[PDB]
């Protein structure tokens, strides 16, 4: 099986394509593609790497398949999991949620014992906060935004992949 699983909050279908862009690069027998619903806590548990992809909705909320799923996320074994956050947003009015539901899965992952990879920078964030924020510098997880929607996506997709690979050490497995 996968030694890696993907899972995907989404609303208008944006993260599947994410989702499908990291399998991509680190083949279908290093990774796999899920969304929480078919999920238990055992779902989790079975992979070694854990890339967990969050959307932001309306005003720093979280979809609510990854909203139900959280009194079971902190059930879940954590402990020396690899995991990795990513998700996309808009922040024109909502200048302090932009990707806000990323500090909540890095919240809840830190305490059941997982360890965290897959920074992504902010080249000077802009707007008013962000709950996704590791530092001023960077993102806890990747968060794109190109003026206020997703786009030039592929690229900055491809560089936070190829980072993770490094960090998780799938690059030696996917490159051979
Ligand atoms: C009404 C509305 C509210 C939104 N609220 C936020 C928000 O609080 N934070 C954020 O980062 N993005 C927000 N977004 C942007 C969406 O996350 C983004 O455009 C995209 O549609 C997410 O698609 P996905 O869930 O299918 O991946 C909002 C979008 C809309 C239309």
């Amino acid at each position: 099986m996968a030694i890696t699983g993907i899972f995907f909050g989404s609303d208008t279908g944006n993260t599947e394509n994410i989702a499908k862009m990291i399998q991509k690069q680190l083949g279908k027998d290093v990774a796999d593609v899920h969304d929480i619903a078919k999920s238990s806590k055992e779902d989790l548990e079975a992979y070694d790497i854990l890339l967990l992809g969050i959307p932001t909705w309306y005003y720093g909320e979280a979809q609510c398949d990854w909203d139900d799923f959280f009194p079971t996320l902190e059930e879940i074994d954590f402990n020396g999991k690899l995991v990795a956050l990513f998700g996309c947003g808009d922040q024109e009015d909502y200048a302090e949620y932009f990707c806000d539901a990323l500090g909540t899965i890095r919240d809840i992952i830190e305490p059941r014992g997982a360890t965290i990879v897959g920074h992504w920078p902010t080249a000077g964030y802009h707007f008013e906060a962000s709950k996704g924020l590791a530092d001023d510098d960077h993102f806890v997880g990747l968060a794109i935004d190109e003026d206020r929607q997703p786009e030039l996506t592929a690229e900055r997709v491809e560089k936070w992949v190829k980072q993770i690979s490094e960090e998780l050490h799938l690059d030696e497995i996917l490159n051979a």
